[PDB]
Formats: C-alpha cells, structure tokens, sequence
C-alpha cells in the first residue's frame, strides 16, 4: 500500500504545516501537525478541558463505530518549545492519504497547554518519530508509521514541504518526479528515539564550505534550523545589524535586510536553504526588527533541522530495519 497526502503551511510565516487525517467511522477530518520529532498521535477532542480549546476541530470518539478505548492507558507529553498535553488513549481507524492502519493508538487530549488552544489551526499531532518515544503507559503504543510498515510498498515515508506553499508526505514509495538530482542518503542513529544524523558541514551565502561535523535531528514539528553558536555567529555576522537579542529570544535583523543563502552538507551532497527562508518576519507587528529562522542550538542540548532546513530539501525517511535519511535538492 501507500499513501498521499497535501501538507499546507498555517500561516504566512511557515510557522508549522497540517495534514489532513480521517480518524474513525464514519471518518471525522482533522488537521494535524506531523512531527518526525515525536511519537505521539494526539488529537483535540470531545474530552478535552472546554475552556481549553478555541476554533479547533475535536475527534470525538463516541460518535465512531471502530473507536474503543484502551482501558487504564494514559499519555502526556512536553516539548521543546515548552507546551505539553495529556489524556486518555482509544485505538480507531486512522487514514493519511489514503492509507489505513486500523487499531491505531489515538491519545485524546484531557488537557492542552495554552500554545495548543491558542492555535486554532491544528488540531493534533501526528508523531513520526520512533515508537520508542511514544507516551503512552502502561502500555507503550506504535506510530502510525510503524503500523503502516508492514503494508507499506517500501517502509519509508518522504517530506517535501513547501516554502510559503503547500507540499506532500507520501508514505510507501519515492515520488521521482518530486526532486532534482540524486537522493544522498546518510546514516541515522535511533539511539534518542529521533530521526538523529550527521551534517558534513555548512556554507553561508556564496562562501567556502567548512567541513565539520554537525550531529542534529530531522524534525518536522520545529520551525526553524537551530545549530551551534559558531555556526549560527558565522551566518549572522554576514547580515548587517544583525543582532542576538536576549530580550526577543535570539538573533533578529533589521526587516530591510537582504540575506545570504544558508548550504548544510548530506555526506559530499550540498542542501542550499534561500536567504528568505530564514525571515521570520517582524518581531511584533509592525517592528522594523525582523526575526532569524536559524538559531543556536546552545540552549536546548541538540541541534535541530527543522522546517527551515528541511522545505529546502525533498527528505527521505527510511525505517529499514537500519534507517537511514535521504536528502535530495527540489
Ligand atoms: C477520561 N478518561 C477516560 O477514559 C474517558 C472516557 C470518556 C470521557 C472522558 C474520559
Ligand atoms: N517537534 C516539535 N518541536 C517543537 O517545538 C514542538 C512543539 C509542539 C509540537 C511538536 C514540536
């Protein structure tokens, strides 16, 4: 089997990407984040804190004929931005794309910080992660990849978001028509539980490369590309006035900036992200002070490729028995 679906960004900025995911039946459609940096299929529900949600679509389970629930489990998780969720666990029918898993874990939120409910626009989280990483006790449950495997043509899923446009995950097969050029592909450590490889170095704008190691996690559900301090300095030195600020969170530069292309390297291949998909925007509306979409890393323990670096590419995640990563330029 494989599936297809259209992955479209929420906003202007490129800030995260939702997916559309029939859950149940008859199929109830919400809009969910897929997050290769975790392994939690979460959704908005009719059991979640009213005063909690604001706009978002909710599952309810009860209106779904395959919908049981899994009795005594429970979840709850936080991530690297500092929100988190918890509540009970069902297993239904999940379909991305047209593909199905039945018996699928679907985590319905009781409780969601205020970052969830505050964003209107998803509805859920669809971890990508590895099962290692999933929440749920006493009974750890499997994303809905690791489900799909079995049944899948070929047990990879691909990522090809959009710059400030919609893109694609396809689970089961590699769209050749969706990239240029050859897909380099680069050992994954799953000892984290992530998508976690090795970068042979990175460029800025039109200078030389520097080869150097750069350990870091293929993570769709992080926006922006969060590296080391050297790394993030060197980039930002090139754009004049540009500035780490404490007070805002990390480097911003003025909005008239024109800014250098950023290239990180997959074995001796070479990813080049535009300089405009490093602008964040203005850093309150209306501010002449424009946000960076590359940050250091030296905060949070682990150096990120999130949206930022990967819209640039078409990616390949390959969950073999040895996974690996495949990055091609589109
Ligand atoms: C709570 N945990 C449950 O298991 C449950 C079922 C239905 C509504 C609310 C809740
Ligand atoms: N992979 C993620 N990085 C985040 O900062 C985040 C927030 C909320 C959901 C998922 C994620």
């Amino acid at each position: 089997s494989t599936g297809s679906a259209t992955t479209t960004p929420i906003d202007s900025l490129d800030d995260a990407y939702i997916t559309p995911v029939q859950i149940g039946t008859p199929a109830q459609t919400l809009n969910l984040d897929f997050d290769t940096g975790s392994s939690d299929l979460w959704v908005f529900s009719s059991e979640t804190t009213a005063s909690e949600v604001d706009g978002q679509t909710i599952y309810t389970p009860s209106k779904s004929t395959t919908a049981k629930l899994l009795s005594g489990a429970t979840w709850s998780i936080s991530y690297g931005d500092g929100s988190s969720s918890s509540g009970d666990v069902y297993t239904d029918t999940v379909s991305v794309g047209g593909l199905t898993v039945t018996g699928q874990a679907v985590e319905s939120a009781k409780k969601v910080s205020s970052s969830f409910t505050e964003d209107s626009t998803i509805d859920g989280l669809l971890g990508l992660a590895f099962s290692t990483l999933n929440t749920v006790s006493p009974t750890q449950q499997k994303t809905f990849f690791d489900n799909a495997k079995a049944s899948l043509d070929s047990p990879v899923f691909t990522a090809d978001l959009g710059y400030h446009a919609p893109g694609t995950y396809n689970f089961g097969f590699i769209d050749t028509t969706a990239y240029t050029g050859s897909i380099t592909y680069t050992a994954v450590s799953t000892k984290q539980g992530f998508w976690e490889w090795t970068s042979t170095g990175y460029a800025v704008g039109s200078g030389t490369f520097k080869s150097t190691s750069i350990d870091g996690i293929a993570d769709t559900g992080t926006t922006l590309l969060y590296l080391p301090a050297t790394v993030v300095s060197a980039y930002w030195a090139q754009v004049s006035g540009a500035k780490s600020s404490s007070s805002v969170g990390g480097y911003v530069f003025p909005c008239s900036a024109t800014l250098p292309s950023f290239t990180f390297g997959v074995g001796s291949a070479r990813i080049v992200i535009p300089g405009d998909y490093i602008d964040f925007g203005p850093i309150s509306t209306g501010s002449s002070s424009c946000f960076g979409g590359i940050q250091s890393s030296a905060g949070i323990g682990i150096n990120i490729f999130g949206d930022v670096a990967l819209k640039a590419a078409f990616v390949v995640f390959n969950g073999a028995t040895t996974p690996t990563l495949g990055f091609a330029s589109k």
